[PDB]
C-alpha cells in the first residue's frame, strides 16, 4: 500500500583505492553500520579523496571512478540510485542502461582522471583490492588478461578503471568473460562512450 512504500537508499562511498604513491592499496573510510545509516539519510559528511571510490548500497559493493568531473559506475550496481553527499542525496546526471553506465557529479575533494588520447592497447585494470592487472586491449570494449584468474578476484570491481600506460582513463570495467569460472577477458565501457554521453 502507498503508506508503507519504502525508498531505496543512496549509494555510499565507503573507501577508496589509493593510487597516490608508488604502492596501490585500498582504504576503508566508513564501516557497515555507518554505511547503512548514510544510505538511508543520503547525508555523507566524510571527506572524499582520489580518483577511484569504493561504493556500496544495502546489498552490493563495487567501484566508482571520476573522469572529467563525473563519478562514473555501472547501472547493474547503482541502478537509478542517488549518491550520498554532504548536502543530501545527489541525483544521477547520466543514466544509460544500454551501456550499463551511470554517473553523478564528482564529489568535492575527488580527483578526476583524464580521458586517454594515446590510442594504446597496453592497459591496466585497477580492482577493489588495489591489484593492478595488465590487460591487452582486444576491441573497442574488450581486453584480455595477461594472467587469467578466477572471477572471484574481479567480483566487486565493476565501475573501476582501465588505464593506459600514462595513467589516463581508457574505460570503465563492466563485465568479466569467464570460461569454467576463469576470467580470461574483460568487457568495459570505453571512455569515448563516456565522452559522447557527456
Ligand atoms: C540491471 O540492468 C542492467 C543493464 C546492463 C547490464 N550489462 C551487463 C554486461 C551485465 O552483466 C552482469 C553484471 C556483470 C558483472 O558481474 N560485472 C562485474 C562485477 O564485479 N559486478 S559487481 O561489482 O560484483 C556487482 C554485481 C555490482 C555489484 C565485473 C564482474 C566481476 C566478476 C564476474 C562475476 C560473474 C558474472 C559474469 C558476467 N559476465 C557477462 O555478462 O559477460 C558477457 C556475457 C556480457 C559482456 C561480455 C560477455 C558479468 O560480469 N556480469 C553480469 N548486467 C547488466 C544489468
Ligand atoms: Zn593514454
Amino acid at each position: 500500500h502507498m503508506a508503507s512504500m519504502k525508498k531505496k537508499g543512496s549509494v555510499v562511498i565507503v573507501g577508496r583505492i589509493n593510487l597516490s604513491g608508488d604502492t596501490a592499496y585500498a582504504q576503508q573510510t566508513r564501516g557497515e553500520e555507518g554505511c547503512q545509516e548514510t544510505s538511508q539519510t543520503g547525508r555523507d559528511k566524510n571527506q572524499v579523496e582520489g580518483e577511484v571510490q569504493i561504493v556500496s548500497t544495502a546489498t552490493q559493493t563495487f567501484l566508482a571512478t571520476s573522469i572529467n568531473g563525473v563519478l562514473w559506475t555501472v547501472y547493474h550496481g547503482a541502478g537509478t540510485r542517488t549518491i550520498a553527499s554532504p548536502k543530501g542525496p545527489v541525483t544521477q546526471m547520466y543514466t544509460n542502461v544500454d551501456k550499463d553506465l551511470v554517473g553523478w557529479q564528482a564529489p568535492q575533494g575527488s580527483r578526476s582522471l583524464t580521458p586517454c588520447t594515446c590510442g594504446s592497447s597496453d592497459l591496466y585494470l585497477v580492482t577493489r583490492h588495489a591489484d593492478v592487472i595488465p590487460v591487452r586491449r582486444r576491441g573497442d570494449s574488450r581486453g584480455s588478461l595477461l594472467s587469467p584468474r578466477p572471477i572471484s578476484y574481479l567480483k566487486g570491481s565493476s565501475g573501476g578503471p582501465l588505464l593506459c600506460p600514462a595513467g589516463h582513463a581508457v574505460g570503465i570495467f563492466r563485465a568479466a568473460v569467464s570460461t569454467r569460472g576463469v576470467a580470461k577477458a574483460v568487457a568495459f565501457i570505453p571512455v569515448e562512450s563516456l565522452e559522447t554521453t557527456m
